[PDB]
């Protein structure tokens, strides 16, 4: 055969799926979930050998191993090993599209393992093996004889080995296909990968046995008490004498338990489950589980003689906690929950798709202490153990169908079809089956991209059939189709309707409101952290906040998807699509997350801890209104720092102990102060500090923080007269004035500041010349190409109409002597073929002082695509190695992405003021900037500013942030004005209006002095 | 208002004054007006306007100059948003064009008298021999704001000496959400901070 293209063969000889078991054989162990001498990992050193296509394995691999096979590490993805490359493709199917087939090239993967087995084990009971994932699909022998096939890379596949084994030593033989039917339903925008690249396991079981167990905790209306109940099944031999006992433990009290033969109620005209047991513990003020408070207790459920021979016991971490959608809103508890979350592919730089404990729990840390309450498993089912960590550590789940075919066209075409029915429901109800008693999950979605097809309907049915404790969400065809119980939609904009044919994305405020809706809206997915982006990301905040149907949306995503490459020199570089020799592939679309691959944050991530703070305050006088909205918890882990600084120069500053209610306020008067009289605008800083470390963060972290200006001193004083006066020289060619040990050279012919001396010292490296440009970010270009230009995209809006093309003309360049200075005025006018695009006006005024006052004023063609900024640029001749700065900071930050950042006195080194993004771009800005140190020089005035190494145009044309080189001196550009980042998706443009430069007409100003 | 610079200085072709100029209320600095006049051999005067305003002052109802011509003419033309009175929040319905009308029609005769008439978004104002332009917002009228202020029906208003002219770089919205709570939009108020404009005035 070939059942691997065959939708109608998912699996052979395959055992039934169950929550996770462990076969203890002391209720102890169960009880502290210590470890368990009947499950056996498997990990470790196998054997493997790569094929191009099954029909060249040799018939002897399954005899005996293979002289060439090498020895590997599993579990592990081949490609991650160099067999042959990953794939990294967004839509299109990294195969032909011709369902049910596969290429007859497909790449095959032949694992193998000696390994022993204890006599005991195979004196009684089942032995069974374990394969928690293997892409796509596969074949199993043992000892030569063959066992089974499996399908659907995401959930476990476990098959009877009891009959195959013999005491000792045993061989396993994976023939393992990187293609099958299977990845029809496995399009999900990532990097193809395959092999045995999740956890391998021998569980021993007792023949009479649990063969599953569902948990369930119903509440009386105020939540005081809780009735558990257990439902438990068996397999093997029944009689009189079994019974099921399950106990209910507070750390070592047991608060409850329950004792009952095998035999259900009756259910039908034929009887009931004589095979199955419900047991109900009644709990009073059981301590509610939730993303705040991972409260959780332990249910042991013990398989026994009634004469008190234990078989075996299995068990599980409960989470008292209800979840409904009632009245149109998504409760928890009876609270509605504000989703502060983030989808997150399992991804590692070096491991590929292999995940391991220690970077979950850094996911997890990191999560947590940037404000992110909920996760959604885009697009599969997880690694098993993310489940433990969110149920401990506390996050919302949304647990996703591994089912993905956004690849047909139109997308639902498999989803509507009855063929595909059966794959689809194994990748729903498998998933279901062993996932259902984790109390962190608490929404099930039925997959992703897939469009609408009945299919989703009758699985929709199926789950709130057997689970009606979980909504069932979808966004596929449509967000709001009847597949789903809330409206999930990707990229719906707050306030901008985007209507598609057939899927129109609304504004998420009206969608809400649409003649007859009356179902929560989550976004599935939303602010597209690709590159220098999440710019708008507050105005979804506000939305939120404001909507109670608005419930927040899920991040899209958590880490770049970025692999790393080894250069010449064997120095690590972070590829993405296309640097394995794939194509086709998505180039950079696979980076879009809010860390580096090495968990490294973004500086978008502090804009998400800062707008999703659970803290909101207020400011009255020198009242401080702090508004919780915790919904469970009181702030009995919470200080009040404020302080205030007149410019940066701390002023005074306190402490108080935070203590508000969920959901409730406290009011706090600040001490008197200072009233200064000297020049400058006063600031108030709050900040919300955890005094005590918990189990997610150190002592001392920062969760939350506001500002706002309080009083304002405008400088009403006159600068003190010079004992000097600029002298001024010409020649045809330039105006050269000085003053002291200063000298500024402005060139007759360009009209730009060409030179300037400090001492002695040349300053400058290129002349100071205005720039209405920048290296375009990720969202600048969207899915724009060389081969398949997007006219729509910003990037080639400006490309077309010779923004990067356009030369300065000279209109004008003079000097006059003043009373106390030297003044030189310039107007250029910038052109593309005929077309004035932009006219720069200014005056360079010296004076007695040594100061240089810019004076700029620029027209922009208002038929012209908005520029991306309006300032000046130039090379500095400088090299320093800090940067001090008063304005926002200290992270980089943009128009529509500085909600974050604070307005201070900042001083970093200088590479700290460039952000390696990995593909490059314009980056590093600081926005509200009033004054900047670098090197001997100063700047003043109100404005935003760069600077680093790199160049704009070297920026622009280099790939990979490892292939930039730094240039001589510092580049600085200095802005008056800049455009928003965007960020709403990539691919479509997506700066909001009022980040636009369209006034036409714009001014700024700086003085530039020395220190 | 508080002079705090006044200078001069001749250019090649032209002369240049300086002012800078603080207003203060009880100690304190609300506003600071820093301005140049250029006046060329062509005879056009060239103003510039860069002005600041603390933070913690409420936001002004408006950023402009203002003079009492000594002239009064029968017409006023402009290039701009009209025909009709228009202002920041309540100017869409204005169309850009070259509108010529009687004095009178740029007073809005209000009841309750206030400040009226104002015409945005204009880049050329002509008033007898006057003219100004740049991109601004304007009302001109027989009546001073002080009067409109002071005067509680329009019956009691009585046309002044001259021409009232006031030129905005910028105008604070007039809301009407309501009239018994601040009801002008937040993109309305004049809350930048930091305000620059530009005009030039001459004749025709
Ligand atoms: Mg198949
Ligand atoms: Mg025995
Ligand atoms: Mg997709
Ligand atoms: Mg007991
Ligand atoms: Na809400
Ligand atoms: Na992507
Ligand atoms: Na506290
Ligand atoms: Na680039
Ligand atoms: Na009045």
């Amino acid at each position: 055969r070939r059942d691997w293209e065959n939708p109608g063969v998912t699996q052979l000889n395959r055992l039934a799926a169950h929550p996770p078991f462990a076969s203890w054989r002391n209720s102890e162990e169960a009880r502290t979930d210590r470890p368990s001498q009947q499950l056996r990992s498997l990990n470790g050193e196998w054997r493997f050998a790569w094929f191009p296509a099954p029909e060249a394995v040799p018939e002897s691999w399954l005899e005996c191993d293979l002289p060439e096979a090498d020895t590997v590490v599993v579990p592990s993805n081949w490609q991650m090993h160099g067999y042959d490359a990953p794939i990294y493709t967004n839509v299109t199917y990294p195969i032909t599209v011709n369902p049910p087939f596969v290429p007859t090239e497909n790449p095959t993967g032949c694992y193998s393992l000696t390994f022993n087995v204890d006599e005991s084990w195979l004196q009684e009971g089942q032995t069974r093996i374990i394969f928690d994932g293997v892409n796509s699909a596969f074949h199993l022998w043992c000892n030569g004889r063959w066992v089974g096939y499996g399908q659907d890379s995401r959930l476990p596949s476990e098959f009877d080995l009891s009959a195959f084994l013999r005491a000792g030593e045993n061989r396993l033989a994976v023939m393992v296909l990187r293609w099958s039917d299977g990845s029809y339903l496995e399009d999900q925008d990532m990097w193809r990968m395959s092999g045995i690249f999740r956890d391998v396991s021998l569980l021993h079981k007792p023949t009479t046995q649990i063969s599953d167990f569902h948990v369930a905790t119903r509440f009386n209306d105020d939540f005081s008490r809780a009735v558990l109940e257990a439902e438990v099944q068996m397999c093997g031999e029944l009689r009189d004498y079994l019974r099921v006992t399950v106990s209910l433990w507070q750390g070592e009290t047991q608060v409850a338990s329950g004792t009952a033969p095998f035999g259900g109620e009756i259910i039908d005209e034929r009887g009931g489950y004589a095979d199955r047991v419900t047991l109900r513990l009644n709990v009073e003020n059981p301590k509610l589980w939730s993303a705040e408070i991972p409260n959780l207790y332990r249910a042991v459920v013990e398989l026994h003689t009634a004469d008190g021979t234990l078989i075996e016991a299995e068990a599980c971490d409960v989470g008292f906690r209800e979840v409904r959608i009632e009245n149109g809103l998504l409760l928890l508890n009876g609270k509605p929950l504000l989703i502060r979350g983030v989808n997150r592919h399992e991804h590692h730089p070096l491991h590929g798709q292999v995940m391991d404990e220690q970077t979950m729990v850094q996911d997890i840390l990191l999560m947590k202490q940037n404000n992110f309450n909920a996760v959604r498993c885009s697009h599969y089912p997880n690694h098993p153990l993310w489940y433990t960590l969110c149920d401990r550590y506390g996050l919302y789940v949304v647990d996703e169908a591994n089912i993905e075919t956004e690849g047909m066209v139109p997308m639902n075409r498999l989803t509507d079809d009855p063929r595909w029915l059966p794959a689809m429901s194994e990748r729903v109800t498998r998933m279901v089956q062993r996932d259902r008693n984790h109390p962190s999950v608490i929404i099930w979605s039925l997959g992703n991209e897939s469009g609408h097809g009945a299919n989703h309907d009758a699985l929709y049915r199926w789950i709130k059939s057997v689970d009606p404790s979980r909504p069932v969400q979808y966004e596929g065809g449509g967000a709001d189709t009847t597949a789903t119980d809330i409206i999930c939609p990707m990229y719906a904009r707050v306030d901008e309707d985007q209507p598609f044919p057939a899927v129109p994305k609304w504004s998420i405020k009206k969608w809400l409101s649409l003649p007859g809706e009356t179902r929560p809206l989550i976004l599935c997915e939303y602010a597209h952290a690709m590159g220098n982006s999440l710019g708008g990301f507050a105005k979804y905040w506000q939305a939120f906040r404001q909507y109670p149907r608005l419930q927040g949306g899920f991040v899209w995503d958590w880490v770049d998807q970025s692999l790393i490459k080894y250069d010449e020199n064997g120095n690590p570089w972070s590829a993405y699509g296309g640097d394995f020799g794939d194509t086709p592939n998505d180039r950079q679309f696979c980076m879009n997350g809010l860390v580096f691959a090495d968990r490294t944050p973004h500086p978008a991530l502090t804009e998400a801890k800062h707008q999703q703070q659970f803290f909101q305050f207020r400011l009255s006088g020198q009242t401080i209104e702090v508004t919780s909205e915790y919904l469970f918890r009181h702030s009995d882990n919470e200080l009040l720092h404020w302080m205030v600084a007149l410019d940066g120069k701390p002023l005074a500053s306190g402490e108080v102990p935070l203590d508000v209610a969920p959901q409730g306020k406290q009011l706090i008067e600040l001490p008197e102060l200072p009233q200064p009289e000297s020049a400058g605008q006063l600031w108030l800083t709050v900040r919300v500090v955890q005094p005590n470390a918990t189990a997610w963060s150190e002592a001392g972290h920062i969760s939350a923080w506001q500002q706002w200006r309080l009083a304002e001193n405008l400088s009403v004083t006159l600068p003190a007269a010079s004992h000097a006066i600029p002298h001024l020289t010409t020649s045809e060619m330039d105006f050269c004035i000085e003053l002291g040990n200063k000298r500024w050279q402005f060139n007759r012919q360009s009209g730009f500041l060409s030179q300037m001396w400090i001492g002695d010292k040349k300053q400058l490296l290129t002349p100071l010349r205005d720039q209405f440009t920048r290296a375009p970010l990720d969202n600048d270009i969207g899915v724009s190409e060389a081969t398949r230009i997007d006219p729509n995209a910003w990037v080639e809006r400006w490309k077309a109409a010779g923004h990067y093309q356009a030369e300065a003309a000279l209109l004008q360049c003079t000097a006059d002597t003043l009373a106390d200075a030297v003044l030189i005025t310039t107007a250029h006018a910038w052109q593309h073929q005929g077309k004035t695009l932009f006219i720069s006006r200014k005056t360079y005024r010296i004076d007695g002082s040594g100061q240089m006052a810019i004076t700029v004023d620029v027209e922009v063609a208002s038929d012209t695509p908005h520029p991306a900024r309006i300032g000046l640029n130039c090379q500095l001749a400088q090299v320093a190695e800090r940067v001090n700065w008063l304005g926002l900071g200290p992270q980089e930050n943009y128009p529509d992405r500085l909600t974050a950042a604070c307005f201070d006195r900042w001083d970093l080194p200088l590479s700290d003021m460039y952000t390696p993004y990995v593909f490059p771009s314009e980056n590093g800005l600081r926005c509200g900037t009033r004054e900047l140190n670098y090197g001997p020089h100063q700047w003043r005035g109100d404005f935003q500013f760069n600077i680093s190494r790199y160049s704009q145009q070297q920026l622009m044309e280099t790939s990979h942030r490892h292939l930039l080189h730094a240039e001589e001196g510092t580049w600085l550009n200095i802005d008056g004005f800049h455009m928003g980042i965007g960020g709403d998706d990539s691919w479509s443009p997506s700066v909001s209006a009022e980040f636009q430069l369209s006034a036409g007409r714009y001014h700024y100003q700086l003085v530039w002095c020395q220190k």
